[PDB]
DNA sequence: GTATCCCATTACCAGCTGAATTAC
DNA sequence: GTAATTCAG
RNA sequence: AUUGAUUGCCCAGUACGCUGGGACAGCUGGUAAUGGGAUACCU
């Protein structure tokens, strides 16, 4: 069927397209499978995006399903096989198959005879663990491959995989709409009472939010909505509006311009714990009432969830027509859901058309030529330079290539600068870090008993003084003669052990013994061996009061959220700086390819000065792995075309000159030594360097 | 400067993420 | 009327 | 029927009643790495 597809290049063919294609050349004929072909429509894409939802109800714990029990047991057998086992005893298609899979087998199925969802089982618990083959052998082939050019110039698995807890469904299982009345075993909590919704009524139940009454759940408070004109729906009275104290720096409502997404129930903002959502039961009966229910049956089991999650996704991605229903909602996606018992959650990925979306990989440098020879060929295409920085978080410049062999230029080029809000944002992620931990060991602290506490308090306020102390006593010096508001760690400064080897100071006593050579002792180093240190017993409390914190502790994935919706942002907003600024929006984004597996990872930053030597060291990672995996999954998220360039000698050689120097940069100042002129060394000429690297086909020399 | 625990995160790479028709 | 067959790069 | 698109998740404000934004390719598994904090070595 290769063949036959291979002479329409120009037309995309869709999965579905391909798997009935097999079915009507294997019943009528070629004839048939190009007449077909001809027939097919275009599609828009082949991306399938997922959609998560909240699982309401369930029958039985996901641990007692005989679909879980069968999946959990089939994929410990397989995963205990060794390759010549698997072979011989991975089962076909056939019903059967499956029994006679379970007959020869002494596992047994926990009554689940379904043939499509027991496919899906046999099927993926193979390639699961046909995947630790190909793991392995890609890993030793490159290995051996990689080590073959320097030198020039099995059985039970040792790693078997864990075991995959997701129910997947089948067509046999597939999601309907709930229905009391057709589904009589199903049960509801207390909020889901009298629930009824008809399947094929439109969802399209917009209200305004201006409307709601001042003693309701949603109503909009009146301090927010003193902007709002006297014959528009929101207004408020004039003589409430002099109680409005100025300054409170409380939300506006955006009464007409706001547009994207609405909130109806506000049950979840009130996350606190000060004071208590006023209408959280109400709000939860009427989110419960007003909930899109939708079922899986497997066997006399069911699962109740919210489609709302469908409902958001779909109008976020402009995909509904008008009036949408239920049922078509569910016909937007495929009716093969992921159940994952352990977060609670339905997942449903669109259908193969539906999103218009054409994942594509990553252009290797080889190719960086050749990729914009074709873009130029067909109308222009806008170059995207970015450069990951540490004193600049992403340096972005766009440039309108109408041909490949045009020259690229500051003047030409316009140069996307890192927004001001989006260096607070970085900040406030690293402070809110350095927060979470002092707030953890603050309570970890007040957990223990009073002596404790009272010990360890003592400690952290008298640290510097007593380990001060301790130097001048060690170390017969003058306090006065060494700075200790400049004394710092991350540079090796020596001002204490420097002035004990005057005085003819011991040699044994300022310097360290270490296997690979001596090494004189860091001013860091002299603090920490003089630090006092808590009892035995109190250390161990602390400690395992802290682990147990941070163990139960819900706020690092909310840190580790809120980084990548911050590098996804800045992402966004450079796409969108670089379709304003050339207007044409067939954006190529060129990276430089960096190994942000290691260094490129920023260490902890300490403040300067002595007393900063007994304190936690504040964060500061850098943020170019985010930003390079941001940037890079563009290409398979949205489609866009992300080149990784050779980033040797980027920001080196001046733009103007072809002169190569290391002592070309002095940090955020380019100043070249051959000729006197000076350009910022991240956004000009980085950006413009990795330019001319991608547009031509070779690596820039260096030196 | 090195070494061992503890907590958190990640990077890389290996999977996975139907349905029309027929059978009965 | 739910469940088994049958396609794929 | 709405100016706006009903659940969920993240951020900042709040009078705690909400507003203004943000992400929307996700999951499972294994290995490795990094960051931070203690402790051990040494005069
Ligand atoms: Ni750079
Ligand atoms: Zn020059």
């Amino acid at each position: 069927l290769t063949k036959i597809r291979r002479e329409f290049p120009n037309k995309k063919f869709s999965s579905t397209d391909m798997k009935k294609a097999g079915k009507l050349l294997k019943a009528e004929g070629p004839d048939a499978v190009r007449d077909f072909l001809n027939s097919c429509q275009e599609i828009i894409g082949d991306f399938k995006p997922p959609v998560k939802t909240n699982i309401v109800s369930i029958s039985r714990p996901f641990e007692e399903w005989p679909v879980s029990m069968v999946g959990r047991a089939i994929q410990e057998y397989y995963f205990s096989l060794t390759k010549e086992e698997l072979e011989s005893v991975h089962p076909g298609t056939s019903s059967e198959d499956h029994k006679s899979f379970f007959n020869i087998t002494g596992l047994s199925n926990y009554n689940y005879t379904s043939v499509q969802g027991l496919n899906l089982i046999f099927k993926n618990a193979k390639a699961i663990y046909d995947g630790t083959l190909v793991k392995a052998n890609n890993k030793n082939k490159k290995l051996e491959k990689k080590f073959n050019e320097i030198n020039h110039k099995n059985g039970h698995l040792n790693n078997p995989p864990g075991i995959n807890r997701n129910i997947y469904g089948y067509q046999g299982c597939a999601a309907k709409v709930f229905v009391p009345s057709k589904h009589k075993m199903v049960s509801l909590p207390k909020e889901y009472e009298g629930y009824n919704r008809d399947p094929n009524l439109s969802l399209a139940g917009f209200r305004n939010r201006l409307e709601i009454p001042e003693g309701e759940p949603g109503h909009v408070p009146w301090f927010q909505r003193m902007d709002i004109p006297e014959g528009q729906i929101g207004h408020v009275n004039k003589i409430q509006r002099f109680n409005f104290v100025h300054g409170k720096n409380s939300g506006k409502v955006k009464f007409s311009d706001k547009t994207g997404r609405v909130k109806r129930y506000h049950h979840s903002k009130y996350k606190d714990a000060t004071k208590p959502y006023k209408f959280l039961e109400e709000s939860k009966k009427v989110s419960a009432l007003d909930s899109i229910l939708a079922i899986i049956t497997i066997g006399d089991d069911w699962v109740v969830f919210d489609i709302r999650g469908l409902y958001r996704n779909v109008f976020y991605r402009e995909l509904a027509q008008k009036g949408l229903t239920a049922v078509q909602l569910l016909d937007l996606f495929t009716g093969d859901p992921v159940i994952d018992p352990k977060k609670g959650v339905v997942t449903f990925s669109y259908k193969e058309g539906v999103v218009p979306v054409f994942s594509q990989k990553i252009v290797p440098r080889f190719k960086s030529r050749d990729t914009l020879e074709k873009l130029t060929s067909q109308g222009p295409v806008a170059l995207l330079s970015v450069d990951l920085g540490q004193n600049e978080p992403v340096a972005a410049r766009v440039c309108s290539l109408k041909n490949i062999n045009d020259k690229i230029t500051l003047d030409n080029s316009c140069r996307i600068s890192f927004l001001d809000d989006y260096k607070k944002q970085i900040k406030d992620y690293r402070d809110s870090l350095d927060e979470l931990e002092i707030k953890i060991r603050l309570e970890a602290i007040n957990s223990l008993e009073t002596n404790q506490q009272v010990e360890i308090r003592d400690l952290d306020v008298f640290s510097a003084d007593r380990a001060k102390a301790n130097t001048v006593d060690m170390f017969d010096i003058d306090p006065n003669l060494i700075s200790w508001d400049s004394m710092s760690d991350a540079r090796v400064s020596t001002q204490i052990s420097d002035l004990y080897l005057k005085n003819g100071g011991d040699e044994s006593r300022v310097y360290f013994e270490i296997n690979n050579k001596r090494i004189k002792r860091s001013d860091y180093n002299i603090s920490q061996l003089v630090r006092p240190k808590l009892s035995d017993s109190t250390r161990k409390n602390l400690n395992d009061s802290i682990w147990k914190l941070k163990r139960t502790s819900e706020e690092y994935l909310k840190l580790s959220k809120r980084k990548l919706e911050l590098s996804r942002a800045v992402v966004n907003y450079t796409i969108r700086q670089s379709k304003l600024l050339s207007g044409i929006n067939d954006i190529v984004i060129i990276l430089e390819d960096l190994d942000v597996k290691k260094k490129f990872n920023g260490r902890g930053i300490r403040d300067i000065g002595w007393d900063n030597f007994f304190s936690s060291r504040k964060e500061n990672r850098w943020f170019i792995p985010a930003f390079h995996k941001a940037f890079s999954e563009l290409s398979s998220n949205r489609g866009l075309c992300v080149i990784e360039v050779n980033p040797a000698w980027t920001s080196a050689t001046c733009p103007d000159c072809g002169f190569c120097s290391k002592e070309n940069r002095d940090g955020i100042n380019f100043t070249c030594r051959k000729c006197g002129v000076s350009y910022h060394a991240d956004i000009d000429v980085a950006t413009l360097n990795i330019a001319r690297v991608a547009v031509l086909g070779k690596p820039m020399s260096g030196p």
